[PDB]
RNA sequence: GGAGAGGAGCAGGCGGUCGCGGGGGCGCACACCUGCGCUCCCGAGGAAAGUCCGGACUCUGGAGCGGGGUGCCGGGUAACGCCCGGGAGGGGUGACCCUCGGACAGGGCCAUAGAGAAGAAGACCGCCCGGGGGGAAACUUCCGGGCAAGGGUGGAACGGUGGGGUAAGAGCCCACCAGCGUCGGGGCAACCCGGCGGCUUGGCAACCCCCACCUGGAGCAAGGCCAAGCAGGGGGUUGGGUCGCUCCCCUAUUCCCCCGGGUUGGCCGCUUGAGGUGUGCGGUAACGCACACCCCAGAUUGAUGACCGCCACAGAAUCCGGCUUAUGCUCCUCUCCCGUG
RNA sequence: GGCCAGGUAGCUCAGGGAGAGCACUGGAUAUGGGCACCCCCUAAGUCCAGGUGUCGGCGGUUCGAUUCCGCCCCUGGCCACCA
């Protein structure tokens, strides 16, 4: 869903600069209020994190838990999801469910 | 069965619940442009990779030189540094694998060790001849002369080993060998086979080079178009005109260089191509030709996931031809070895 | 996707027969200290002695390669339009 997909060249220094932060072991999660009735999910891979298959894992895991979730994340937020070097590190030892409740510590705080 | 060499294919599948990317069809709104909504088709690789070569295709005004690349020979191809076939040299018992022009066109470099390393250089331990001297003799000692044959030194010592010939010795002569010069035969050829003959005189050209063949430079972030938006200023014996050098067609600010500021949108290029698959024919083969069938990703923060159930390596970004590296199996050949019918 | 650089003692940097600087380990000795000298402890420093390496890895050429010729690994940088 490419109209739930936000445009990063434009605004991920937006979203840097003027929105706010949560963040645990594996993520660190941008977001601002984007005056819509929903949420863009954006993913921004450094790219120390790895070759292409890595990081298309990665980002296929992170859109998957977005759009099966989608109903209980909070509406009107521009997101941007960023891996930590933790998780890079752990990438292979670390299971779906653990990087789906991880993700989703975040996702379900962003606020207000 | 064991050990090993060559080579060909596949890339976990099939049946279920949801989620994507590009086309097509449809539902509709269309006073234009176009704007959404919901089923059929297709959807990563053998290496998509590293960017090591060769193109195709774009933009830079001409030519020559320099520079760079390839290196036995003959084909194949759009082309190549690739592939196929064949010839020498070497390794392995063997199937097989590896190597590749020229050092009497020239210049330059060969440390150390060694008597001596490019004109034929050299006498270290030594070998033999002719005298003077000492000494009973063995042996020593001085002068003159003859050796590259033994040993030592090396990566290699100016042909190798065996015999004759020598005072003692050398292709001095002879044998087989290696090299060179010729004559004759067979190959398009690289080169092979046989005969004759003085006796022959380092290595490195992945150092410059010589010979033969090939070759501008950039690269799809090439380049073309539209929309949007700020803000211009300082320079040019001229410089710049797609690497350098030298002759040459230009162009004078609108060009180029430097500093500063505006976008960091959308369309084209963007996928049908030296393209796959199935035969038939030619050719030792690589491969070519003929007909038929097919349309096989075109993203632009970048499309393939999760759960269930019987059994690796890694993701296209302009596209092809090859190389190299990374890696899980399966099958087909041939070689050697132990054991049996 | 393409186009270039660089990898040298622990770190920064030289350059076809492996070096400087910071630096580390010792010995010397207080004008520091146990008290004040004797005796002894500790070395910020100052003397001196050195300790030391797959040349980023793996092969080839060569009698020998940091230098030459190939691949692989790691670390950085550059590109698009407007005027
Ligand atoms: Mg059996
Ligand atoms: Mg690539
Ligand atoms: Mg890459
Ligand atoms: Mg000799
Ligand atoms: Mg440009």
């Amino acid at each position: 869903t490419r109209r739930e997909r936000l445009r990063l060249r434009r605004d991920f220094l937006l979203i840097f600069k003027e929105g706010k932060s949560l963040q645990n072991e594996y993520f660190v999660v941008l977001f601002r209020k984007n005056g819509l009735d929903y949420s863009r999910l954006g993913i921004v891979v450094k790219r120390k994190f790895g070759k292409a298959t890595r990081r298309n894992k990665l980002k296929r895991w992170v859109r998957e838990i977005f759009r099966r979730n989608k109903g209980v994340i909070p509406k009107g937020f521009d997101i941007v999801v960023i891996p930590r070097k933790k998780l890079s590190e752990e990438f292979e030892r670390v299971d779906f469910w653990t990087v789906r409740e991880k993700l989703l510590n975040l996702l379900k705080r962003i606020e207000g």
